[PDB]
Order: structure tokens, then C-alpha cells, then sequence
């Protein structure tokens, strides 16, 4: 389950984040990890599309292959803070699952600046047990978290040191279908 409640950056900037660009997963958080796949690669994109609010995401398990789109609408809670309801998609946006209620996300940007983030989301899927997942994000797949980034790592009242990095599984993405799906 999750627990966090958290707080969106101040003065965080909308139209920047949204702007309908990628942003890598570089390092993450689970709160409450099983024998994860401690190998794991994530993007997304995130943008407005004729006037709505959009997130397209990517998931590849660089171990087993498993690899699967996403393309939500996403709501305002709050400057910063969305629920989203996501349906699956091939990377074409076809869709293979469609919105269901009990399937969506909440996704906090807790920092943010033109190259980098830090987002926490709560993902509830079905009758699926999940918890809390901090994520740093980054426009540059390769790159090392930055001391703004990792500060607002420390802000949060979390360690960095215990963030799993994405950089050495190897990931590649298709970051031209996470753009065009915005608009699926
Ligand atoms: C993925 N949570």
C-alpha cells in the first residue's frame, strides 16, 4: 500500500514539465520492493495534447524482455499533483487494455527544472498490493543525478545512496513513439 503524501515543488512550472518532451528514469524508490526486478528501465513523455493533459509511459524489463506502453489522461488534484488513468497501449497507442477505473496512478512532482526531476507516483492496478515509488528523472538518459536533483532527494527526507540506478541495465528507448502517443 502506500503511504506518502507528497508535497509538490513550490513554484513548480507546468508548462515546462508538460512540455511534451521525454524524461528517463535514471534512479528509483520502491518503498516496499519484493525480489524485484532490480533490473528495470522506464521513460515518459508528458505534454499537452489539443488541450489535454497527457502522460505516455514505457516499461522494459531489460532481463526478461517484458516490455509494455501506457497513455493516460491525466486530472488536477492540485499545481504539481495528477491522477491519472492509463490504459495500455502498443507503442503505436493501439489500445490492449482499456481505461478501468481502479486503474490509475497519482503522480507528484516533488522537483523539477529544465533537465531534471524528481516525481513520486502511487500506481493501484487491480488487486495488485503496491506502495509508494520515488523516481528521479532526467531529458538525458546517461546522465549522473545532479546536486539540485539529489538535494530535493535529501528534502524529501529520503537517502539517495538507496535509489537503484537504471544505467547499468543497458536500457534503449523508442522516445518517437513516447512522443507521438501524447496524442493517442
Ligand atoms: C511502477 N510503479
Amino acid at each position: 500500500a502506500c503511504t506518502k503524501n507528497a508535497i509538490a515543488q513550490t513554484g513548480f512550472n507546468k508548462d515546462k514539465y508538460f512540455n511534451g518532451d521525454v524524461w528517463y528514469v535514471t534512479d528509483y524508490l520502491d518503498l516496499e520492493p519484493d525480489d524485484v526486478p532490480k533490473r528495470y528501465c522506464a521513460a515518459l513523455a508528458a505534454g499537452t495534447a489539443s488541450g489535454k493533459l497527457k502522460e505516455a509511459l514505457y516499461h522494459y524489463d531489460p532481463k526478461t524482455q517484458d516490455t509494455f506502453y501506457d497513455v493516460s489522461e491525466l486530472q488536477v488534484e492540485s499545481l504539481g499533483k495528477y491522477t491519472a488513468n492509463f490504459k495500455k497501449v502498443d507503442k503505436n497507442g493501439n489500445v490492449k487494455v482499456a481505461v478501468t477505473a481502479g486503474n490509475y496512478y497519482t503522480f507528484t512532482v516533488m522537483y523539477a527544472d529544465d533537465s531534471s526531476a524528481l516525481i513520486h507516483t502511487c500506481l493501484h492496478k487491480g488487486n495488485k498490493d503496491l506502495g509508494d515509488l520515488y523516481a528521479v528523472l532526467n531529458r538525458n538518459k546517461d546522465a549522473a543525478a545532479g546536486d539540485k536533483v539529489k538535494s530535493a532527494v535529501s528534502a524529501a527526507t529520503l537517502e539517495f545512496s538507496k535509489f537503484i540506478s537504471t544505467k547499468e541495465n543497458n536500457c534503449a528507448y523508442d522516445n518517437d513513439s513516447l512522443k507521438s502517443l501524447l496524442t493517442k
